[PDB]
């Protein structure tokens, strides 16, 4: 039970995607396979722990004091389900995570027992203002349409609506309601 | 692999909840244990298939042609995860489902590896205009705060915002964006 290089899902699944079906604009043109010079687009592994993964998460929102056992426990149950796709971009020649986004598969009974996707926890490093945000969002979206998700949704503040539209997301009429404890 | 009376989760988990911590108004006063005359509040079992479960789902939104094997497959993987809580109200003296709502647990790395809840697929039968909607929403919400979810969210159209507020949900500033395929 110690951090290693085991991924959460089959890496080939990211290189397997129909990148011809990309909606976004890329200049210079990049891909899942070749995401940028120095860069690796892959699944999250437990070793990423050391490599700034929380440094990057900590930009988007609170990450408290995270123990190693709690992170591997969380990861293990995420790997176990097959429903989580935490997807990271590492700057290889630094040993540092520079971007993350999560795909989540919800299983449903409606629309003839369809699956649906949720995009969570999207953050690009302060450092890399390298086209990662586009790359992650277009990759994950396309993965969802291949894991036979009928739809995929996400929540985001107004300022970011425009960003998400380049992937063919649109504003729904439905409000988002929350309650903490 | 045939429909039976096995629940998706431990039924005691619904009767276990801190019903004193209820936010909603009930006249006459009902509970998870005693949900109404004739009624049972419990987990979804695969036998529910026969018992109008889709009749009720079909009110909220499309359910296409659903095979038995696809429903048990979906159910099985939902049971397997521990993260799904499809929760049903059956009118016992009819063999009929009259209400459903789903709790879903998302595992995260943020807020020190917290869990969060999602309320999905809320429908009360055309027949029972018996306090079920309140009962389900207050039960599930309370379950979430006990499965150590730091928060719980849902999406809903404007007309239903007021309904959700009696459970201590509130409008977030975040838009809801969708894309189908």
């Amino acid at each position: 039970m110690k951090p290693d290089e085991t991924p959460m899902f089959d890496p080939s699944l990211l290189k397997e995607v129909d990148w011809s079906q990309n909606t976004a604009t890329f200049s210079p043109a990049i891909s899942p396979t070749h995401p940028g010079e120095g860069l690796v687009l892959r699944p999250l592994c437990t070793a990423d722990l050391n490599r700034g993964f929380f440094k990057v998460l900590g930009q988007l929102t609170e990450t408290g004091v995270v123990s190693p056992e709690q992170f591997m426990k969380s990861f293990e149950h995420m790997k176990k389900s097959g429903d989580y796709y935490v997807t990271v971009v590492e700057d290889v020649t630094l040993g540092q995570i520079v971007a993350t986004a999560t795909l989540i598969i919800e299983h449903k009974f409606i629309h003839s027992c369809a699956k649906r996707g949720r995009v969570e926890d999207v953050v690009v490093s302060d450092e890399c203002r390298k086209q990662l945000g586009k790359l992650l969002l277009s990759t994950l979206t396309l993965l969802s349409k291949k894991l036979n998700c009928y739809k995929i949704t996400l929540e985001c503040l107004p300022q970011n609506v425009g960003f998400y539209k380049k992937f063919g997301y649109t504003v729904s009429e439905e409000n988002y309601m929350c309650r903490r404890f």
